[PDB]
C-alpha cells in the first residue's frame, strides 16, 4: 500500500508510475512511502 505524505507527493507519485517505474523508486523520488498493511498513518494521509 502507498502513502503519501501530501497531495503534491502523491499527484507526483501518481505521474511518476505512468511509465511503469516501480513503486519503490516513486516513494524515494516523492516522500511518499511503501507499507505491507493497508492503514496508512496520520502524518501519511495523502
Amino acid at each position: 500500500t502507498t502513502c503519501c505524505p501530501s497531495i503534491v507527493a502523491r499527484s507526483n507519485f501518481n505521474v511518476c508510475r505512468l511509465p511503469g517505474t516501480s513503486e519503490a523508486i516513486c516513494a524515494t523520488y516523492t516522500g511518499c512511502i511503501i507499507i505491507p498493511g493497508a492503514t496508512c498513518p496520520g502524518d501519511y494521509a495523502n
